[PDB]
């Protein structure tokens, strides 16, 4: 489940947990099926000092499925191999030595459908 401040007992100055990050924004032109996305940095990180940002990606709206699609330091990241004219979720989370915080709200990206074939 979740940590809740238990289990780990007899502690030593230890920092406070991190916050949620800016949600992720397209930046510059999203493409039939492939664009960029990046989030801002917390303004207000708590004692903790980020360690990664790993994002996670989503069907569009209905079939609640994540899974890691990047992961690293840069705050933004090519959402590869998605589908024209559908839409898609997505996340952005903060990562330090006190776990994984909160999610960002769902950025919801609608693909420019191009006219092409469909069933044939």
């Amino acid at each position: 489940g979740s940590s809740g401040s238990s289990g780990v007992v007899e502690f030593t100055t230890c920092p406070d947990k991190p916050g949620i990050p800016v949600k992720p924004s397209v930046k510059g032109k999203i493409h039939s099926h492939s664009f960029k996305i990046t989030w801002d940095p917390p303004k207000d990180n708590g004692g903790a000092t980020i360690n990664k940002y790993v994002v996670e990606m989503a069907e569009g709206s209905n079939g609640n499925k994540w899974e890691m699609i990047y992961s690293g330091a840069t705050r933004e990241h090519l959402c590869d191999r998605l589908n024209p004219g559908c839409f898609y979720r997505l996340r952005v989370y903060c990562i330090s030595d006190g776990g994984q915080s909160a999610v960002s709200e769902s950025l919801l990206v609608q693909t420019p459908a191009v006219s092409g074939p469909s069933s044939g």
